[PDB]
């Protein structure tokens, strides 16, 4: 595949508390397919700097930030997988 764009961490989510935050969500097949949506900001308005993959429900999560973004929590969740996009790992 082409997954290794991002940095993969199992079991987690991300949180960043503000009422003025919609995350995009869609169901979706596979990891994969929420990957390639992100690296190309499909149909975003924003800068995709990650997404989770909800592994039970098949659903995933696109961020415009990531872990290391201010104001962003890790959390635990395990049917979650967090992707970071590389891109925006220093």
């Amino acid at each position: 595949n082409t997954l290794h764009e991002f940095k993969k961490s199992a079991k987690t989510t991300l949180t960043k508390e503000d009422p003025l935050l919609k995350i995009k969500t869609k169901k979706v097949n596979s990891a994969d397919e929420c990957a390639n949506r992100c690296i190309r900001n499909r149909g975003f308005t924003f800068t995709c700097k990650a997404f989770v993959f909800d592994k039970s429900r098949k659903r995933c999560y696109w961020y415009p930030f990531n872990s290391m973004s201010s104001g962003v929590k890790k959390g635990f969740g395990h049917e979650f997988d967090l992707y970071e996009n590389k891109d925006y790992i220093r």
